[PDB]
RNA sequence: UUGAUGUCACGGAACAGGAACUUGAACAACAUCGUUAC
């Protein structure tokens, strides 16, 4: 029914992470969840413990990939 | 550990001001050590 296609993204420069918020402040009144929603996130199990993981929003993904096919259309009209 | 119809964060130089400085003839004469004797 559906298709599954691995990808895998490898950087070539140090890139940048944001802070920890509460899941209160989440919304778009923050001036700090803005702002750093174009970089990678931190994710920590087991919360007012900070021992974690980073991870890549898919989201973010998926808007660069329109970004670069909007691009790429207006090269062959 | 995201949710979708809408992310210019490669949209932003850790930058800007503060004398390791001040003072000094490479020169020269009087002793050291304690007891003996009635």
């Amino acid at each position: 029914m559906t298709t599954t296609m691995k990808i895998s993204i490898e950087f070539l420069e140090p890139f940048r992470m944001t802070k920890w918020q509460e899941s209160t402040r989440r919304n778009k009144n923050n001036k700090e969840f803005v702002r750093g929603q174009a970089f990678a996130r931190w994710h920590r199990n087991k919360k007012d413990n900070t021992k974690g993981r980073p991870y890549i929003t898919g989201t973010l993904l998926r808007s660069a990939v329109i970004r670069s096919a909007e691009n790429l259309l207006t090269l062959s009209d």
